[PDB]
């Protein structure tokens, strides 16, 4: 496992996207530190540009730590490990605490990640799979891949329970990552239906793909457009706490496409001010559900 | 000086601020590294904090090696270093060689920066001051400070003719950083005048101020806007090449602003494709010229 001293930058905090694509980042080190392979350069057997792409992506804090809790100049402890998922995917894991915690210096624990998660640390969880095009200049219908080096048999394994894939099977199918089943929360009746052309300027990465942290920024540009037809004002909204948020990369798209960011929320009928919140982004010309979001916020 | 091997990731590259985002925290880090001082987490003798804001900002390169040159897992070498501007800003410059490129093991160079630029490396130049707010939750009226611990003593001299003041008062007089008389260059008569409200979703930093990257991604937003109006193609753009760009931050602003951006273009008329193009950003509010930026592009 990988342990580093973490000052908190402007590239990588805020109500943007820069601290999930500093995890990304992080991700892609990782990996490339236990597997052996390159992962930022890595090609398949012909030649061709092989991209570890996201598919699962979780974040999750309390009041006592999360994402908006870092500032300028925070010192924080990160450890990060891979755990096996085969020869065409890997599973990421990266714990932060605050610097000098209680226990700060804790190996990574599975148990402590998947049922007994701590108030004051952030648990980042990345399932990623290798991809390549089919066509160039085409972000539709990527192939899977594993680039020749990649090593899976240096890694630690994860137990059936923790299994992403039945987490996101689950969420593909429900649009959420809350069942609406869970007790203790009411549906509210406004939702919202905002179209997004992609943003060329913002939205792009340095493979001519749509950028996996600019997923979070159109989410939270859906969650804007319910905060503000519930009333509430752009303050506030700079306000919320986001305890917990699951994202679901199903697909990429072409750079001309228009996509459409549907969102609605449940309001805590056990707490005031704790409501989820679901984003799923479509590409209507394809027919396709490219993204699925859940939030929990305060 | 400082130097490293970079192998370059999905967050420092690409056509959106992502470069621009990586060049600022390298900065930070370097000054915090030469000057005495944790960079991150300045505060004044009060306990205010204290930003090292970006205030001059050049990006030199070339057909050779420029930002768009860049994708996933390329080798760089870069090297970094401050020169003395005194008890209240710094100058960091930062040059980017391709991984054994011939020489890239050379040290900083002023006269090598300011007056022999090399194709096939890219020079980075940033004039920092440090700042805090005059008021809670205010981005107006920024105040100048130094942080109690900096010291500019250790740091090497820059002579008066490589003087950042003399680049950027010029350039907010005259609005373009490339005198209008240049020889060789004929002024278009389309221009374009945006309105572009703060996107507090991308737009802001962790302290909650406009984060510098952003100016150049709207900077980008209104090349674009401009781009289309001589008619040109989504695709096109993507496929401009910019050798030379400066950038002056003259204010931040509020979170609510509505900002107008502004845009005019040269094309050459001793190279096809060739075209010098000037923004300007502007809180028509507070009848503030808050950024003016110039891009070199092919
Ligand atoms: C991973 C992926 C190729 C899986 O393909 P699929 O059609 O669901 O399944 P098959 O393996 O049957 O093909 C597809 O889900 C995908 O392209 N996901 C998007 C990943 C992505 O773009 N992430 C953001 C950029 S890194
Ligand atoms: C630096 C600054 C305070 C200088 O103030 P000024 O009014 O030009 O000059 P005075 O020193 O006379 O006051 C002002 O130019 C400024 O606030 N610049 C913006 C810097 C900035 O926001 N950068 C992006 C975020 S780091
Ligand atoms: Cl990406
Ligand atoms: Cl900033």
């Amino acid at each position: 496992e990988i342990k580093q001293a973490v000052t908190v930058r402007p590239g990588m905090c805020g109500p943007g996207s820069l601290f999930v694509g500093q995890l990304g980042d992080w991700t892609w080190e990782t990996v490339s530190a236990q597997c052996d392979t390159d992962v930022f350069a890595a090609r398949d057997a012909s030649g061709n540009p092989t991209f570890l792409a996201f598919y699962y992506f979780r974040v999750r804090g309390g009041r006592e730590l999360h994402p908006g809790s870092l500032t300028f100049g925070d010192r924080l402890t990160v450890t990060s490990g891979c755990y096996d998922q085969g020869t065409e995917s890997v599973l990421t894991l990266h714990r932060i605490d605050r610097a000098g915690s209680d226990d700060a210096q804790r190996p990574l624990d599975l148990h402590e990640f998947y049922e007994r998660p701590r108030d004051g640390s952030l648990y980042v969880e990345n399932f990623n799979r290798w991809v390549t095009r089919s066509a160039p200049g085409s972000n539709e219908d990527l192939v899977k891949s594993s680039p020749p080096g990649f090593r899976n048999d240096g890694l630690p394994q994860l137990p059936a329970a923790y299994s992403p894939r039945a987490v996101y099977r689950e969420a593909r199918t429900a649009h959420t990552f809350r069942a609406l089943d869970e007790p203790g929360f009411r549906l509210l009746p406004d939702t919202v239906e905002v179209e997004h052309p992609v943003d060329i300027v913002r939205d792009v990465n340095g493979v001519g793909l749509l950028y996996f942290a600019s997923y979070f920024s159109m989410v939270d540009k859906a969650a804007l457009a319910l905060w503000r037809r519930l009333g509430r004002s752009d303050r506030a909204f700079l306000r919320r706490v986001v305890v917990d948020q699951q994202m679901c990369y199903l697909g990429n798209a072409d750079l001309d496409s228009v996509l459409t960011l549907g969102a609605r929320v449940r309001v805590s009928t056990e707490t005031p001010g704790e409501e989820l919140v679901d984003v799923v982004i479509s590409d209507r010309d394809s027919g396709r559900v490219i993204a699925v979001s859940t939030l929990h916020t305060q």
